[PDB]
């Protein structure tokens, strides 16, 4: 069966879990000169001293890091891959490594999301953030989303993981509310991100996004085909790959979808390029496929 390559959304990690790994990695240390000179700032340095979890730098170094050990793992282990996906983040690095964007565009893309997200952000939908959480069962999930209907309270899923995975965009004021309230459950609360993601509320973020940093891009056919992560849908132009990046702010990732058409492509292995602990272990992947989880960790 077919070999697929698959990029993780993006977690919140220490600059401390890959320093050593990008400045020592050859594949690292090329897309971090292109990195450098695209952004005119050593992307290393501002991505130590950076600020909360979601940076603009730990954005682009979570890009960096992802397609450096996609490259490493095909060079290293003989991989083939016939076919690809992203899930959320994971959209900008497959993006790249399709060579739907070259690196550099694609460098420049998710500065300028990073850049247009904080702006939109910090005046409008003023307090929304995107909590992660699994051994959450949907029946368990749809209690809680019934509680915050009863007092009012906007919430959207903004992400399908599996069956007791998911990802919850909602109110602040409802954060610690619904980290207790999992609990409770015996769900596990994972993180709380900002900025937030999917959403059909995010329209104007998607038409600014669209102006100010997609629209002014040229985007190339990818070199193999792309599993779109709103639905599953194979794709194989750059039209449909700069189609998917602005889909992604106004509709959930849905990783079963892509699970199950990546079974219909007739994929038996995946290899999850970049630092996860998500995407490369859920068993939504771990039931469908063998699994190769290229990691900073794996590639030291
Ligand atoms: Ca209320």
């Amino acid at each position: 069966g077919a070999t697929a390559m698959l990029f993780p959304g993006m977690g919140p990690a220490a600059f401390s879990d890959v320093g050593r790994f990008m400045v020592t990695n050859r594949y690292t240390r090329e897309l971090l000169a292109e990195a450098d000179d695209t952004l005119g700032y050593s992307l290393v340095d501002r991505f130590r001293q950076a600020e909360g979890d979601y940076s603009e730098y730990a954005q682009i170094a979570f890009l960096v890091n992802c397609v450096a050990l996609a490259r490493w793992a095909e060079q290293t282990m003989d991989l083939t891959p016939r076919i690809c996906a992203g899930a959320s983040f994971g959209e900008k690095s497959v993006a790249a490594y399709s060579g739907a964007l070259t690196f550099a565009d694609a460098v420049r893309m998710t500065a300028g999301l990073a850049r247009c997200m904080d702006e939109y952000f910090r005046t409008e939908h003023l307090g929304v953030v995107t909590h992660s959480f699994v051994r959450a069962p949907r029946e368990r999930l749809d209690e809680i989303l019934a509680e915050l209907d009863e007092r009012g309270e906007w919430h959207e899923i903004s992400c399908h993981i599996d069956h007791d995975f998911f990802m919850l965009t909602l109110h602040e004021r409802n954060s610690v509310w619904l980290e207790g309230r999992l609990r409770s459950v015996g769900a596990m609360p994972l993180y709380a991100m900002r900025p937030p993601m999917h959403a059909a509320a995010f329209g104007g973020l998607r038409d600014k996004a669209e102006e100010e940093v997609i629209a002014p891009l040229t985007f190339h056919d990818p070199t193999l085909p792309v599993v779109a992560d709103q639905d599953g849908k194979v794709l194989t132009t750059g039209d449909e790959v700069r189609t998917m990046l602005l889909e992604s702010f106004v509709r959930p990732l849905r990783w079963p979808d892509v699970i199950s058409s990546l079974q219909d492509q007739g994929v038996t292995r995946v290899c999850v390029a970049g630092p996860d602990s998500l995407f490369g272990r859920v068993g939504t992947t771990t039931r469908a496929f063998e699994v190769i989880a290229a990691t900073p960790r794996l590639a030291l």
